[PDB]
């Protein structure tokens, strides 16, 4: 099955997930000179004060946050969005070495890892349901670039020891997703897919200008984590992520 290897890597995907050919496949390099600025688009609404997390789980190729969304708890519209997207689950992409570990890029800049906030649109019922659509899924983009320790991001630090290898969890209740929010909400905007395996082209893609920074061994721990279950070779799980992919006549609308 898929991974992120010399075997099983992004570039072998193609073979089993025809669709990671297509049209609107993620991520891309934001060139911010030919990105156009569009004044209609309105400011991102996050909101994010009623959010319940639950659990914390590696899945073999990221450890994933889940969130309750049986109501609108955490949800994001505003920006380029028509409704309400709630907010299921986030994740992180991040390498082996500071200068590489985001999918998407800036001037074809990499930064040392990226969050994505997943939320789905609440028209069509359930997350299966939103994943059959073009306009299905919104993901909030973050970079994260090493610097100073971000605070917020420490009680997910301090758990990745009780989920280290494929198929752990914990439960993870109480985090509050608002303390990984930069300072400005500016964005840049285009139709897009999920990053890995299905490669589903449903995704509105919202990345935010500025990074949070993390410190140093903040993102040293997220590379102590495993792709393997117990009990098999040590894999770490780093450099989980998708090289850019062609725009194709997309355009990506910056709101500044
Ligand atoms: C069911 C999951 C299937 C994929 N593992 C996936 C990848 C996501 S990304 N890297 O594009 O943000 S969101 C997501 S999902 O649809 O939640
Ligand atoms: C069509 Hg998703
Ligand atoms: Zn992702």
């Amino acid at each position: 099955h898929w991974g992120y290897g010399k075997h099983n890597g992004p570039e072998h995907w193609h073979k089993d997930f025809p669709i990671a050919k297509g049209e609107r496949q993620s991520p891309v390099d934001i060139d911010t000179h030919t990105a156009k600025y569009d004044p209609s688009l309105k400011p991102l609404s996050v909101s994010y004060d009623q959010a319940t997390s639950l659990r914390i789980l590696n899945n073999g190729h990221a450890f994933n946050v889940e969130f309750d969304d049986s109501q609108d708890k955490a949800v994001l519209k505003g920006g380029p969005l028509d409704g309400t997207y709630r907010l299921i689950q986030f994740h992180f992409h991040w390498g082996s070495l500071d200068g590489q570990g985001s999918e998407h890029t800036v001037d074809k800049k990499k930064y040392a890892a990226e969050l994505h906030l997943v939320h789905w649109n609440t028209k069509y019922g359930d997350f299966g349901k939103a994943v059959q659509q073009p306009d299905g899924l919104a993901v909030l983009g973050i970079f994260l670039k090493v610097g100073s320790a971000k605070p917020g991001l420490q009680k997910v630090v301090d758990v990745l020891d009780s989920i280290k290898t494929k198929g752990k969890s914990a439960d993870f209740t109480n985090f509050d997703p608002r303390g990984l929010l930069p300072e400005s909400l500016d964005y840049w905007t285009y139709p897009g897919s999920l990053t890995t395996p299905p490669l589903l082209e449903c995704v509105t893609w919202i990345v935010l200008k500025e990074p949070i920074s993390v410190s140093s061994e903040q993102v040293l721990k997220f590379r102590k984590l495993n792709f393997n279950g117990e009990g098999e070779p040590e894999e770490l799980m780093v450099d989980n992520w998708r090289p850019a992919q062609p725009l194709k006549n997309r355009q990506i609308k910056a709101s500044f």
